[PDB]
């Protein structure tokens, strides 16, 4: 048997969990959007939904406002693009012995040679958003070794948080008791921006206010631009008109534009009223002020922070890599107990970089020594 | 949360239609819907006996809410 | 064996398998579309956004504003 | 100016970001697609899985040769 | 929310290290760099340091503790 890393024994099983054909039924899922005529009062029962553990609603809210608002998905997209362009390597625990080294090294071979890391850490990233990060892992062999032949992205919905004990995701089935997790089956990431319970620290939380305004604010402006600058053109008849008469009068008026000309009556009158009057200044401040409030909080500026952010939420993914894929690896390609406080792990390359003209003073100091 | 709310109600003012007292009641339902279907480059005829006009429900500017969300922040 | 020419084809006569997303298939006027030749195609596809194929493209965030942009000029 | 924003990411450092990130999913397409038929197709025995050539892209920026006369004082002093 | 984040990223950045008193033995340097290298070894002291800077908005943080055993400590 197996052992796991809080030293429980169990059994390992190649199979996914969700390939089980009872659990068939609720893997296929219809991706409904709430974000169709948003209310503040539905949003936060949504958001209290969340709170105690439905995940469902907000997942999808969060999924709809990182399509539909741009500068979100902006946002969004230069911060993972920020954190996947730095570069990792695996290390050994200090004062490491050759077997160690030959293990650290062999593994960071692997995971360079593997093409599955780079599309499974940009998947981890979806974490900043939402509240987690769900992932499968298919197992298989190469060398008679135990590795990942590939990882497959889960939908954040079909996750429940156990009432009995909250900080811990379950699989749902339709229970009062999700299913718990497969061992060494499953990659959970999660980034825990705010503290707190699992489903209350994601991004969603903050940015669904200035969300609803600005496309509030854009979508009532467009219908404003939609009716400007055309006044409505009206035609006032005596009563004596013949029915013939009005759908004359009636043609005339819709036959107005360019430079028109036109006849008419003493007792008939043609006037001009505007329907819509204004300007654009105050829908034009609300979108800016909504987009430099989602900026500050994505980015936190509208640099050191960016790095800031950078360092905190890599160290974040290191743990969760730590924690869920490298320990599964070596308990099960090596025969013999892992040892829990001696494993290797993942050190991404955060280092500023440096100036070559300005150590040109190194020398004086060393020759002084 | 007020500036939304003055934003929402705000550049569109609000369009009435007075008729005579002697109009039947299917005449004012006709109206109504009139009143209902203006958009973009309208027309429409009106007879002599009715009015029709166009009051606006807000005005003002965003200086005043804006520079207390400023000072707020 | 080396390839004389590649010619692209319509994205749109290709439809994602209902029983596995992520999987693409040539559309045949079927529930299921015919699976791709092996060592015939060379598929392409970015993931600007995680989650299932035909949702990670820049059409799904550009279509407002090309909308608004267009009605308003 | 949004939509230059969705497409560029700015209205410089993120677009090198950019084309890092689609170079390199356009890298692993070509590694996937294009380079294992050729090689199985022309080889008789089986090619192996973990031992396959790639495509690797000139991602790397260009060096400025008046800042690298600091190497002198380094390779004097070792 | 932006602010507190961005003081308590700025509190979590800094570097820490376990040192002894002044004036201090072999055993005692020989606990401190014990205690250091555990700490540093240690998961959950990242979490436990990001839970507490809670205490800046509230008046106050509170986390449990799960007493255990590694290698009879």
């Amino acid at each position: 048997r197996i052992l796991d890393i809080s030293g429980q024994p169990f059994d390992f099983d190649d199979e996914m969990q969700s390939r089980s054909d009872e659990l068939a039924m609720v893997m296929k899922r219809t991706q409904e959007h709430p974000s169709s005529g948003v209310t503040p009062n539905r949003a936060a029962q949504m958001l209290r939904d969340a709170e105690r553990g439905d995940l469902t609603a907000q997942a999808d809210l969060a999924f709809d406002m990182e399509e539909k608002d741009t500068h979100l998905f902006s946002e969004l997209s230069k911060r993972r693009l920020a954190i996947q362009a730095l570069e990792w390597r695996i290390a050994p625990a200090r004062d490491a012995s050759a077997q160690e080294k030959k293990d650290a090294d062999m593994l960071n071979e692997y995971l360079h040679d593997a093409a599955w890391f780079e599309d499974a850490l940009f998947d981890a990233g979806d974490a900043i958003l939402k509240g987690y990060s769900m992932q499968e892992i298919e197992w298989g062999w190469l060398g008679k070794m135990r590795v990942p032949v590939a990882l497959h992205h889960r939908d954040p919905a079909l996750f429940c948080a156990n009432p009995d004990n909250l900080n811990e995701l379950r699989l749902r089935d339709a229970s009062y008791h999700g299913l718990e997790l497969q061992p060494f089956g499953w990659f959970m990431h999660r980034a825990k921006s705010r503290t707190g319970y699992v489903g209350t620290n994601g991004l969603v939380r903050t940015l669904i206010w200035p969300f609803i305004f600005k496309n509030y604010s854009v979508r009532d402006f467009a219908e404003f631009l939609e009716i400007y600058g055309l006044p409505m053109r009206v035609g006032k008849y005596p009563t004596g008109s013949t029915n013939r008469e009005k759908a004359t009068l009636m043609q005339a008026v819709m036959d107005i534009g360019r430079r028109a000309g036109g006849i008419i009556p003493m007792g008939m009158t043609l006037d001009f009223q505007s329907a819509a009057d204004g300007q654009s200044d105050p829908f034009m401040a609300m979108i800016g002020w909504a987009e430099k409030a989602i900026s500050k909080a994505i980015l936190g500026g509208t640099d050191e922070v960016r790095r800031e952010i950078r360092n905190a939420d890599v160290g974040q993914l290191a743990r969760s890599i730590n924690r869920d894929l490298i320990y599964p690896l070596l308990a099960l390609n090596s025969d013999s107990t892992i040892d829990i406080n001696r494993l290797p792990g993942i050190v991404f390359d955060t280092s500023e970089a440096g100036d070559i003209t300005a150590l040109s003073d190194a020398i004086p100091k060393l020759a002084a020594g």
